[PDB]
């Protein structure tokens, strides 16, 4: 049987634009996206620890180095500047892989200053 | 064997217009089948719509509209998440093993004005 | 690449029983399940056509001719007996056999009577 | 080759509760060992919550609490959808071929009281 397995997390980054009009794609600094294992046009939830939304999306990379972290087009509807969130991705493998699997798992502080 | 499989984006008609919406007398959502085949969606394929308008975010499947129709018909249920004039997001997500989806390259369409799909 | 197809779809079938505390599982008349193809344990979405709700549970059968639809657990907050549902179920599949790809779709009218 | 691909309930675990929940210094969700093993839940898998207390819905992952500790453990943006005291439903899905899918047993394990586990 084949599990659906945390692949990896960003965990408590905080929102740093979200423009509803203007911009359409979630984008995120492509050093985070490289310490999670999240890729550019993956399947990613995000979990917003400020308001409780809960939502599907994808991203493309934001600059290395930008620390940004922006939710656009609908999206700006569940979350705003300042806003933290949890983002994280989901990957599926066979049972006897699943069992061992170790997912990516990137920590943050202050101004998305990863740990 | 063996392969971790991601989730990725397959395709996508960006800010598409909803064109139609009935609760009571239809049900199965509707997209023109030249918008599906520019963003590489399949008559009965799972979509995630995303309401740019209104910001609900929800899943179900779309057949197709006549060509040319320029048709973005949500109805059953989801007439309840969507409206006429509704600016949408309409997605596809698709599976295959990482090496795959570090070089895939989504279809994405984008529109405006009516049903326009931009070049 | 794989794709995420119908599988199969009871179109407007009115939930006969919604039980919070009593039962949890969510049941369909096994006549029902045969003819969209859905299965017992299988994910299903529901679709509320009456108050919008959209969930994600799994049935198992109830007694075939019954015409039960029975809506209970933690669900029982997103149902109400009498509201009009839809049941859809989702099979993943290469892209090549997704093209061709043929959903089960059942016709419901009145009390749960299949068309 | 081709075969359809079913999505079923791997196992549950039918209305434990809510022992912790700490959305500012907790992040991830925790589980008894005990439990997990007796749903066939894995450390880092996806789970689906029902919350039958109010009838929130959502998916997380959870890794192990000590084995014996009877820990269901709601932290981070969940703590938003369960409180200490609340019922709940937890559950895993797998993915199999139709054939499998037909004569699939999932792994139920049902609780009472300080989420004991009846025999
Ligand atoms: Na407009
Ligand atoms: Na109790």
């Amino acid at each position: 049987m084949i599990r659906t397995m945390l692949q990896g997390k960003l965990h408590r980054v905080k929102v740093t634009h979200a423009d509803l009009h203007y911009e359409g794609t979630c984008a995120i600094d492509q050093d985070f996206l490289d310490a999670a294992g999240i890729l550019e046009n993956e399947a990613i939830d995000i979990w917003n620890v400020t308001n409780g939304k809960r939502f599907s999306t994808y991203a493309i990379a934001a600059e290395r180095g930008s620390r940004i972290i922006s939710v656009n087009g609908a999206a700006a509807h569940c979350a705003s500047v300042g806003d933290i969130v949890i983002i994280a991705s989901f990957v599926t493998m066979p049972d006897e892989e699943a069992r061992t699997w170790r997912p990516n798992v990137a920590y943050f502080e202050g101004d998305n200053e990863m740990k």
